[PDB]
């Protein structure tokens, strides 16, 4: 599985797409909670039991020679307990988050995130790794003060139960049920956490924390406003215990009138159909209607909506 739009690339190794004018565009050192933090988080990840062994086989690989155990069990087992969907299959993953969900959602954006990021929360990463076996090869973690996203989410972790702490004497954080994806992160608890209140801690910590999904006010979170990765949660009519991981058309549009080469459209718009056949099948039709109004469009492979759902559910 492969993130098309969360892991777009930049830019500058993108040209405009046969379907450019079809679709538009427009806190220095480990203090008490932190340690605190380590100590949770570092319980949970021992349930694991990740093997402690280097690897069995671009020169900076050798830190997948160190962490690539580390690695594969966050990759094995996205969820609460490695507070982590890193690897994750959006179509199957969907219908689990909710049953791994705490009552209260609350979610908030990060600005600037790794760029904000102290150099105690690598500590506190280190005392994590220390305590869950690979206080070793502890030091390839300066290289940051293959697993940007595993580590990064690792600290969200730290963050998230640190902020907790400081803002709510006392809480108990065996009740805190969180996932997160690099800085992207939804979370959980039985009591309304209020996410304004953390934004303030997060300052003591240079950290600037917003309202998730461009928002002017920190309102409640709903599974009925969520995203996660970009992407809603909306649950099918005909099976509600399954539920379409919703990436919005905007995010599509937007994506395929780019391309790294008129080679890879093909590929690049099957990636699309996979994510856009989830809003529906009268949307997913608008959309390949187009696709199909210049030329290239119509010399395209593109699955029709039935073979597709049809799939998912046999999927499951
Ligand atoms: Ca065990
Ligand atoms: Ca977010």
């Amino acid at each position: 599985v492969g993130y098309p739009i969360i892991n777009a690339p930049s830019k500058t190794k993108l040209e405009p797409s046969a379907f450019h004018y079809v679709f538009e565009g427009v806190i220095t050192e480990v203090d008490e909670y932190m340690k605190e933090a380590v100590d949770h988080y570092a319980g949970q990840l021992m349930s694991l039991d990740i093997n402690t062994e280097q690897m069995c086989l671009n020169d900076s690989v050798a830190m997948r020679m160190a962490f690539g155990n580390l690695y594969a069990a966050f990759h094995k087992n996205p969820g609460v307990i490695t507070g982590s969907a890193v690897g994750c299959d959006p179509d199957l993953f969907w219908s689990k988050i909710p049953v791994l969900m705490e009552e209260k959602l609350f979610a908030f954006d990060y600005t600037g995130y790794d760029a904000s990021l102290s150099p105690a929360w690598f500590e506190a990463l280190k005392m994590v790794l220390e305590k869950i076996g690979f206080g070793d090869r502890v030091d390839y973690i300066d290289y940051l003060n293959s697993g940007t996203s595993i580590f990064n989410s690792m600290i969200n972790n730290l963050i998230i139960r640190t902020l907790l702490l400081k803002t709510y004497k006392g809480i108990d954080l065996d009740h805190l049920k969180m996932i997160a994806y690099g800085d992207d992160v939804i979370a959980s608890y039985p009591h309304e956490v209020d996410a304004s209140l953390l934004a303030q801690s997060g300052k003591d910590y240079g950290l600037t924390m917003t309202p998730a999904d461009k928002s002017a006010t920190f309102e409640t979170v709903t599974w009925e406003n969520v995203t996660f990765l970009k992407r809603f949660f909306r649950a099918d009519e005909k099976y509600p215990f399954l539920i379409h991981p919703v990436m919005p058309m905007k995010e599509i549009h937007e994506s395929i009138r780019w391309t790294k080469d008129p080679r890879n459209t093909q590929d690049h718009v099957r990636s699309l159909c996979l994510l856009a056949w989830h809003n529906g099948e009268e949307e997913y039709n608008k959309f390949l209607a187009k696709i199909r109004s210049v030329p290239i469009g119509r010399a395209l492979l593109l699955p029709e909506y039935s073979t597709l759902y049809r799939r998912w559910l046999d999927s499951f």
